[PDB]
DNA sequence: AGCGTCCAGGTCTACC
DNA sequence: GGTAGACCTGGACGC
């Protein structure tokens, strides 16, 4: 297919938004296992499905620039600004990332150290069914490992839109495309483990027992605690999984996934212990504890101070 | 030399 | 509700 773009070389197909890297650093939000599909094709420039074209992103020290391969057989030209629009939301810019920085470095020394080097990690806004079946994949596991794991979700079951160079880009797949039974067989030849059953079962459960792809959408006008508690009916999807897909696509900032980074963090990098257990090692209580610990140490967008440290922990 | 253990963005099941 | 151990997969890497 035509090539994956560089901003220097096509500087007509691309267009701005003003954006500096204290706001963002692609190289340290879309690699660091929020979401799993976009890649460094060529360097400094990244490329994935986002609203359901494909586009590269770069960045210069003021401006994120942005390209969209239609795929439409249409004339390649720049994004207009409605198309970049889309682009602002996935990155929720209209938060300011440097004064929530300030804030959790003025009650946290530690963050205030780590930040000092992982400036503009901020959150993606995600769609909830592609995180949904992204964060089920993501359990007990690794992200180099994920990341393959939805690849070949996605070109095995989703729709095929581009290709660019020898890259097939696939958008994700409906409900609808993951629910039959024969799913879990194939996801299984697919190398997804036992998780093939928890992505089949959770599709099948939205679809028959939940209403259908509204139920997202309610859980988005929900408050945390009801969303969170309503995502863990389903298998696969325990309490981490859940305050993933809600800080990540559900709109709750306060949600705060603890994983093993995030238990380890606790305890390395704040001494922490839990006091409504006797036994301190992770379970149900303790993890529960730990959130709550890191909401009342950060405050209102906890969950966005958790991505910062997560990010940092994966390159140390 | 390369096998085998540890480990990774945890959840499920069984049992008390 | 607390506890304990199994669990698909494959890279890191000690022995
Ligand atoms: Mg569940
Ligand atoms: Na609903």
């Amino acid at each position: 297919g035509p090539g994956h773009r560089t901003l220097a070389s096509t500087p007509a197909l691309w267009a701005s938004i003003p954006c500096p890297r204290s706001e963002l650093r692609l190289d340290l939000v879309l690699p660091s296992g929020q979401s799993f599909r976009w890649r460094e094709q060529s360097p400094a420039h990244w490329s994935g499905v986002l609203a359901d074209q494909v586009w590269t992103l770069t960045q210069t020290e003021e401006q994120l620039h942005c390209t969209v391969y239609r795929g439409d057989k249409s004339q390649a030209s720049r994004p207009t600004p409605d198309e970049l629009e889309a682009v602002r939301k996935y990155f929720q810019l209209d938060v300011t990332l440097a004064q929530l920085y300030h804030h959790w470095g003025s009650v946290d020394s530690h963050f205030q150290e780590v930040a000092q080097k992982f400036q503009g990690v901020r959150l993606l806004r995600q769609d909830p069914i592609e995180c949904l079946f992204s964060f089920i994949c993501s359990s007990n596991n690794n992200i180099a490992r994920i990341t393959g794991m939805v690849e070949r979700l996605c070109q095995a079951f989703g729709p095929r839109l581009i290709q660019l160079d020898d890259v097939t880009y696939h958008g994700f797949p409906s409900l609808q495309a993951l629910a039959g039974p024969e799913v879990e067989a194939h996801l299984r030849k697919l190398g997804l483990g036992y998780r093939a059953r928890y992505v089949s079962a959770s599709a099948r459960a939205i679809l028959e027992e939940q209403g259908g792809l509204a139920w997202l959408q309610q859980l988005r006008e929900s408050s945390y605690e009801e969303a969170h508690k309503a995502l863990c009916i389903l298998p696969g999807v325990g309490t981490h999984v859940a305050d993933c897909i809600c800080l990540m696509a559900l709109d709750k900032p306060q949600a705060v996934p603890v994983d093993v980074h995030m238990w380890h963090i606790a305890q390395r990098d704040y001494s922490w212990h839990p006091t409504t257990s006797q036994a301190k090692g992770p379970s149900p209580q303790t993890n529960k504890e730990l959130g709550n610990f890191f909401r009342s140490l950060w405050g209102p967008y906890a969950g966005w101070a958790q991505a910062v440290l997560f990010s940092a922990d994966l390159r140390q």
